[PDB]
């Protein structure tokens, strides 16, 4: 757990607070990620749930899964959310 | 930018140092990228450099450009060494 490590750390501890040690099994439900999205995926939130987008920040990571998304798949798809922000967050967020 | 982007902010800060703005391009050349992992990637420091360990932490990533590893490519790679993070738990869960 170095800096990265951590950062990493912190993001298995998001889905470890918002899985919470489990909520489904021990992944996100598209249920359960939407209450996530508000606080920790702001700019995800044009459409701001409505089964639609809330259903994107799971079927891109989900194909890991099966629409359950384990941490693995959240956390491989959290360095996608970076990619995806940085297409245009404000700016391009990092580009 | 979020807590999990904070995070992201972190994860890609590592790559916001070294390549921090330019420094091959602004990618990890092989021969940057060799003196950030001793200080980001302490496990891999088992192989160290050898011309050949430091490029498969760079193959794995060098998908994008073969030997010239972007920020949303190492950021892919970090998140498999989120595999490596750990220490003690889910992440290390005493810290």
């Amino acid at each position: 757990m170095t800096e990265l490590e951590a950062a990493m750390g912190m993001i298995i501890d998001v889905f470890s607070r918002y899985s919470g040690s489990e909520g489904s099994t021990q992944t996100l439900t598209k249920g359960e990620l939407k209450v996530l999205m508000e606080k920790e995926l702001p700019g995800f939130l044009q459409s701001g749930k409505d089964k639609d987008a809330v259903d994107k920040l799971l079927k891109d990571l989900d194909a890991n899964g099966d629409a359950q998304v384990d941490f693995s798949e959240f956390i491989v798809f959290v360095a996608a959310i970076t990619s995806a922000s940085h297409k245009y967050f404000e700016k391009t967020g990092l580009k």
